[PDB]
């Protein structure tokens, strides 16, 4: 359950999330778009879910993709800001899950974002330690799908 | 159309938006909930769009309502952050409109948020000057609906 998964966010995990986000969240547009393009490159099968975005290969030049990418980063910002209060983190996660459940995005499908996050982190000198911390946060969302 | 509405966001307007947001955005949970509860109290009919939130009379104590309220504030955070670049502000606003268009929320309906905003601002001692600034930001969104 999402409640048990949120309890997996221990002291050090929350700390590593904040330290890495401090850098990653500094450039929401750049890292957000990098995140999306990496997802589409490593998992071409997910492109079907984003038909509305148009030609995703245009990257930054695609206004709809850029708008989506920037917005996506504010969802992560939201998560990070709610780390202090488990009750708030949970209600925010369930709220977020609504539209993804409606699009029929499964926990397994959502989990594909872990690869792109790991690669973006690595490009900023954040190793496995951080990728694993982010995988734990992603697991909270997966628990609600 | 959205670009034209964005043209109304002058240097002075953006300055008042940023200064007021520095305070309003410092307590997203408290002010986000205040915004929603004020909307429902002043325009009871808007509750018809939020059946999923359940018993909205519980206010802050309602996990779903609290989750929605906090999330709403990150959309405003997004907007404030993109003020200095019309191209990004526009793509984020159009991205935002997609789901509200699907919900059949007209520009007139959306405009009902102006009263609650004015009241929340006044609770923090921000006068008409600031209220007019926000009405202009809301107008950009209305142009997309
Ligand atoms: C770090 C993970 C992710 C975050 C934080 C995130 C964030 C968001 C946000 C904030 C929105 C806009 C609000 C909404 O419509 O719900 C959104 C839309 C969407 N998301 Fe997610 N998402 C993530 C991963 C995924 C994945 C892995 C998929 C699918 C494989 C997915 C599919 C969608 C789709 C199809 C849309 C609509 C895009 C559009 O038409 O504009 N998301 N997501
Ligand atoms: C400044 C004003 C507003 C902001 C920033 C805002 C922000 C948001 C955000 C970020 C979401 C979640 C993402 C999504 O599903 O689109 C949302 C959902 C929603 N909004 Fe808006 N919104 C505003 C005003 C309104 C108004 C005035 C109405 C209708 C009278 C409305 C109705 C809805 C509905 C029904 C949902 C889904 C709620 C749920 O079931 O969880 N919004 N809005």
């Amino acid at each position: 359950s999402v409640y048990d998964a949120a309890a997996q966010l221990t002291a050090d995990v929350k700390k590593d999330l904040r330290d890495s986000w401090k850098v990653i969240g500094s450039d929401k547009k750049g890292n957000g778009v990098a995140l999306m393009t990496t997802l589409f490159a490593d998992n071409q099968e997910t492109i079907g879910y984003f038909k509305r975005l148009g030609d995703v290969s245009q990257g930054m030049a695609n206004d709809k993709l850029r708008g989506h990418s920037i917005t996506l980063m504010y969802a992560l910002q939201n998560y990070i800001d709610q780390l202090d209060n488990p009750d708030d983190l949970v209600c925010v996660v369930e709220k977020f899950a609504v539209n993804h459940i409606t699009r029929k995005i499964s926990a397994a499908e959502f989990g594909k974002i872990n690869g792109p996050i790991k690669k973006v982190l690595a490009s900023k000198n954040f190793g496995d330690k951080y990728a694993n911390a982010w995988a734990k946060l992603v697991a909270v969302v997966q628990a609600a799908l």
